[PDB]
């Protein structure tokens, strides 16, 4: 797995669990095109949204559903998603794990990009 | 000044200066869009973007060229940019600070919403 | 005015008022240490702690009670202050802002040094 | 293990290799007494600091030498060192991570406390 998700929740002190995850990959024509999705696990983790053969170099957006989360927990939140974009490179081997640490009206997120 | 954005720079301990900031609000056919646009200040901030008047309710993307910035100081960083989604004003008009502190590989973003 | 503390709150996204901030200065003997202290004002901002006679080259802690802040409003949380520990004016004297934005769980702390 | 300890490099978009860490109890005295310290692994990570018998309930705090990390890479740092001061309560089977995300001027920090 190329790509991994993971979501922290800053209030409660906690994986963030069943946050929708939506990845998108830029088209020719600019659009983002639905690429892989799926829901954080008890631990806070996406895995398996990708494999080695499809996430190929291209530009990608990872949205985070932080809105439904708070909604869920009756906590009035800020933003309607987290989104990180990046540009996928091919340096030699890599994986991607993007992290998020969430906050009602704040967020923090980060790349591990490790071989 | 309804919306102000502010970016500091977590390498050097500093303002982020001359970043570049776009604005764009979710039209009636769904997408998005300009609304604004600018580049921080020296103190790293950016005013003026919009007005009371024109600032009305919407879906809002404040999206900060943190790339750019990055590459105009020789150094290659992760992310494309920096996007802040929100709704504005929904229940009547506020005042919003957008900050985002940023580093090569990561950065955060915080809002500070105020009633006049 | 050459040290200035900030702080925010990230549940509510306002700032941080009335938050005690305890400043102590590393002496002769390795101890700590007392400097200065005092709470954050309706702007979240803390100003006048020290000047910049006093202000002498040192190694400083800046002590945000954050739990007694999270307490206050109902809530409690996992530390027991935020601690920002650092040395100032080794190069000569600068302003430093030390910024921290509050989560029950977490904080996140920079600081902006400028030159006069 | 009951408690553990992960750092990252948000300049470097990698774990925290080879940083210090020490952590503390507060005695009756009100003085820091040593209670366990080690080095991040490859993966960021310190792991085995303690045992479920000797993590009682009390104050702790964990210093990571966060000015040495930056040094060894060349790189100017603002801190001494990063803190994390916390009470540890028996509220139920628990298990403490501290996680901080360094940059040169900044730093974040959150405890996961999970079951
Ligand atoms: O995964 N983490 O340990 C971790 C910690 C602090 C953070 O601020 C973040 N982040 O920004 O995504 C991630
Ligand atoms: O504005 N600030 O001082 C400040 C401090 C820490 C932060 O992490 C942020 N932020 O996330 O944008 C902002």
């Amino acid at each position: 797995c190329p790509l991994m998700v993971k979501v922290l929740d800053a209030v409660r002190g906690s994986p963030a669990i069943n946050v929708a995850v939506h990845v998108f990959r830029k088209a020719a024509d600019d659009t983002w095109e639905p690429f892989a999705s799926g829901k954080t696990s008890e631990s806070g983790e996406l895995h398996g949204l990708t494999t080695e053969e499809e996430f190929v170099e291209g530009i990608y957006k990872v949205e985070i559903d932080t809105k439904s989360y708070w909604k869920a927990l009756g906590i009035s939140p800020f933003h309607e998603h987290a989104e990180v974009v990046f540009t996928a490179n091919d340096s030699g081997p890599r994986r991607y794990t993007i992290a998020a640490l969430l906050s009602p009206y704040s967020y923090s997120t980060t790349a591990v990009v490790t071989n």
